[PDB]
């Protein structure tokens, strides 16, 4: 399959998979998550755990506007 980007309308954010299935091997931080995670989605989930707040627990990832946020 292919890397997805999401459009937030101050710049394209690109989700880029293979650099998160290595860096990321517990996969059930994303995958078998029960129903409602594609609704759910949204930027208080970005800016939280479901993007920034991973990368800031992890200690790997952009965490500045620019880093995620791309025209
Ligand atoms: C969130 C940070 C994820 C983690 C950690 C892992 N996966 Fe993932 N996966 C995620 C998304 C949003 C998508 C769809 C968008 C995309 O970029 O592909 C996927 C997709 C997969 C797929 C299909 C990919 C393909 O190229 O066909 C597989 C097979 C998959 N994910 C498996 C997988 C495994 C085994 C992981 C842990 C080692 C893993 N993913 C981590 C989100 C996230
Ligand atoms: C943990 C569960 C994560 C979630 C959820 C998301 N990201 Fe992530 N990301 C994570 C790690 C540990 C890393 C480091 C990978 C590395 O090898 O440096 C990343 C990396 C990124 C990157 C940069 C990829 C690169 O080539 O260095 C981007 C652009 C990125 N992450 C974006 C991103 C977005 C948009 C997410 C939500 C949709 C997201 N990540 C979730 C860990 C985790
Ligand atoms: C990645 C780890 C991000 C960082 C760091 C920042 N943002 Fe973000 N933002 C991110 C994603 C994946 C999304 C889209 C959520 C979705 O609905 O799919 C967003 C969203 C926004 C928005 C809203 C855009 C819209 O609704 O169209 C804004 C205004 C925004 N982001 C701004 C912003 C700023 C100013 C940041 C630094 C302070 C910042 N983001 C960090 C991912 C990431
Ligand atoms: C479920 C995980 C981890 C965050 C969490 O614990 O909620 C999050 C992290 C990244 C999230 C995906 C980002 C790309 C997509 C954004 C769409 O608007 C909704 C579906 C997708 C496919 C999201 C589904 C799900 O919401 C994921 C995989």
């Amino acid at each position: 399959a292919d890397d997805i980007v999401l459009k937030a309308k101050n710049g394209d954010t690109k989700f880029p998979h293979k650099a998160h299935q290595k860096a990321v091997p517990d996969c059930k931080k994303c995958h078998e998550k029960g129903p409602g995670k594609i609704e759910g989605f949204g930027k208080e989930m970005a800016h939280g755990k479901g993007c920034k707040g991973c990368h800031e627990e992890m200690k790997k990832g952009p965490t500045k506007c620019g880093e995620c946020h791309k025209k």
